[PDB]
């Protein structure tokens, strides 16, 4: 697209407004920019000779403008932007930008969970197949950053939000992972079924129905389930397969994370993957060597046959059931619980905690609360770092130790990402 001589005002002086306005620079169009915030970020990183305003939304540059541009959240609600929509003011964000400029083909991922994991591995996939790709649409990756000549594929992860003011994306595959509950589930719906629209290949999940185009299945359609789908998983003679239109592929032993909900963001890459034309191979590869997102079942360690998980997102009850459902271990399964339970009803975790082959270490404020869960296979500390120190001399090959905790961890740490930061440096220096 041409913009030569417009007028453009960016809406958001975060990460993304910020590639917006390096994105018209570029194209010698010197945009305003505007945040409601009095000191919004990226203030501090604007050109000189950019125009802003902070603080409010400036209704003049708004309704003088040729185009605004506006970062996707909370802000497009905004009555400013509604009165500049009214007077028929062209409205667009920076996926649309994107979707414009773009010369590779583009896999879109949208979804209530598993998003991140998910867009992940797809780019692990093209990388593993030595392709040139550019992963991005999270808040930290703006997509027109990825914007390059070279770029042989994109993989964006997009929000409900952007997905609002895109109307140009024709992507190769897309896929709405799931769907569960900022506004009302019908907006939130309606905004992720656009990801659909003009896709070559739709991914949708068998076993939840609003990830269905509006109209329902077509002949470009693909799913992915537990026990049924295009890609769903197969259990037999005790071992589990990642099975794709009637055939095994990879038997998930040779898979690094582990858990139901991962074998299925697996699932769900490899059709991406596949619709997108990536060779099986290599993308079967990564699936083999993907160590998994910070916290997000991160493998930090293994040695000596012995395997230490991050899962330190899991911050609830069930985070750490969908841990655990599915999970895989060929020896002990040393885990780690406690924190601040938020008062929250743990008993959904028992049927996971039978067996000769689980060792429960319990800490922090509700750690006792935990260890009730079975007490004869439990141990309490006051610390991660004493319930990690017990456990450490215990662990023989073919051993897991995974910080699944179920809580939150704020009576401790400053956040989850410390907790599982601190797990990490103890895992290296007790299984090193």
């Amino acid at each position: 697209a041409d913009y030569q001589g417009k007028n453009v005002v960016i809406i958001g002086l975060g990460l993304t407004g910020l590639s917006c306005v390096d994105f018209f620079l570029a194209r010698g169009v010197t945009p305003r920019v505007m945040d409601t915030r009095m000191t919004p970020p990226g203030l501090d990183k604007l050109p000189e000779a950019v125009e802003r305003h902070t603080g409010s939304l400036n209704d003049e540059w708004l309704m003088a403008a040729d185009l605004i541009v506006a970062s996707p959240g909370i802000a497009l609600a905004h009555p400013s932007l509604s009165a500049a929509a009214d007077a028929g003011i062209e409205i667009v964000g920076d996926i649309e930008l994107f979707c414009r400029e773009a010369q590779a083909p583009i896999v879109a991922i949208t979804g209530s969970n598993g998003k991140s994991t998910v867009t992940t591995l797809v780019g692990e996939m093209a990388k593993a197949a030595g392709v040139n790709v550019g992963v991005g649409g999270n808040i930290g990756l703006p997509a027109l950053m990825l914007l390059d000549d070279e770029c042989e594929l994109y993989v964006l992860e997009l929000s409900s939000f952007q997905l609002e003011t895109t109307s140009s994306l024709q992507a190769v595959a897309a896929t709405i992972l799931n769907v569960t509950e900022p506004f009302g589930l019908q907006q939130y719906r309606a905004a992720k079924l656009r990801i659909y629209e003009n896709a070559k290949v739709c991914v949708v999940n068998a076993d939840d129905a609003l990830t269905m185009p509006i109209r329902g299945a077509d002949e470009r359609c693909v799913s992915f389930g537990v026990n049924m789908g295009d890609y769903h998983l197969n259990h037999q003679q005790g071992e589990t397969w990642l099975r794709v239109k009637g055939e095994k592929v990879l038997n998930v032993k040779e898979m690094k994370l582990s858990g139901q909900h991962n074998y299925t963001n697996a699932l769900a890459a490899l059709a991406l993957a596949d619709a997108a034309g990536l060779p099986r191979a290599s993308s079967l590869k990564a699936l083999t060597t993907f160590t998994g997102l910070p916290h997000r079942f991160e493998v930090v360690l293994e040695h000596n046959g012995v395997r230490w998980i991050n899962d330190s997102k899991a911050t609830n009850v069930g985070s750490t059931e969908a841990a655990l459902n599915g999970l895989h271990v060929d020896g002990t399964l040393h885990l780690l619980l406690g924190g601040d339970g938020k008062s929250a009803d743990f008993s959904p975790l028992a049927r996971y905690l039978n067996g000769d082959n689980v060792r429960l270490y319990c800490f922090g404020r509700d750690g006792a609360q935990l260890a009730a869960l079975r007490p004869e296979v439990a141990e309490q500390t006051e610390t991660m770092e004493q319930a990690m120190r017990l456990l450490a001399p215990r662990v023989q090959p073919g051993d897991m130790v995974l910080l699944s905790p179920a809580c939150a961890s704020l009576d401790q740490f400053k956040n989850f990402e410390q907790r599982g930061n601190e797990f990490a440096r103890l895992a290296k220096e007790l299984g090193g």
